[PDB]
């Protein structure tokens, strides 16, 4: 499996969360690619500098939903 990609209209529209940027959620999608979404891996490179501790579960978490949005939204 590929990482997906979303549009800045699809993010907009489905993606929002309280708790989380747009930048944030791109940083965890480029990580992600760009480490093979080896978790272990993007946990420990994640930009603690503009963004909040989070835990492996709570990146995943984001990741999957996001997942199962888009899923949905395309149908
Ligand atoms: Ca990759």
């Amino acid at each position: 499996v590929q990482v997906p990609v979303y549009s800045e209209q699809e993010y907009q529209l489905y993606l929002h969360d309280d708790a989380w940027t747009k930048a944030e959620t791109d940083h965890l999608f480029d990580l992600s690619r760009r480490f093979d979404l080896r978790f272990v891996v993007i946990h420990d490179r994640y930009d603690h500098q503009q963004f909040k501790k989070r835990s492996v579960e709570d990146l995943k978490e984001r990741y999957y939903h996001i997942c199962a949005k888009l899923a949905n939204v395309r149908a």
